């Protein structure tokens, strides 16, 4: 049983770690051990993943305003040097 | 004389805030002031974008490498316990 990125979610589940819970202690403590690290690392890959994709999201709306907005000043200084006669 | 973000570099030169240097300085200033605000955000824009491109594959890759660990430990998991003849 390969295990891969994209068939995680599919083999680490309920139903699985619950299988476990006839191995004596000293078998199932070690393997739900492995079991549980391994989803909690997943997880949080996943919280940080989706985290990241938003503040990409919210600073690139955010640096669009900041160009939009050295645009118009750049306008208005090229505009009111044009009606003072400048030959750009 | 259109500005926009894909021709902002092409008209805010030294050459044509050169050409500002011959107005009287009421019009003068204000103009220039606005050329230089115009830059500054337009540069600081760009650092921001430079910065958030490269912290973002910063993070792709430590993220890649937290997926990999999760999925070599459920891999070893999963192993430890079909070598305890457990059925998944």
């Amino acid at each position: 049983m390969k295990i891969t990125s994209s068939n995680f979610a599919t083999i680490a589940t309920s139903e699985n770690f619950a299988k476990l819970s006839v191995l004596p202690k000293n078998h199932r403590e070690p393997i739900k051990g492995l079991f549980k690290s391994a989803v909690e690392q997943f997880s949080s890959a996943r919280d940080f993943f989706k985290n990241e994709n938003y503040s990409k999201e919210l600073a690139e709306k955010f640096n669009k305003e900041a160009v939009n907005e050295a645009v118009e000043k750049l306008q208005k200084a090229i505009d009111l040097a044009e009606k003072q006669g400048i030959q750009f």
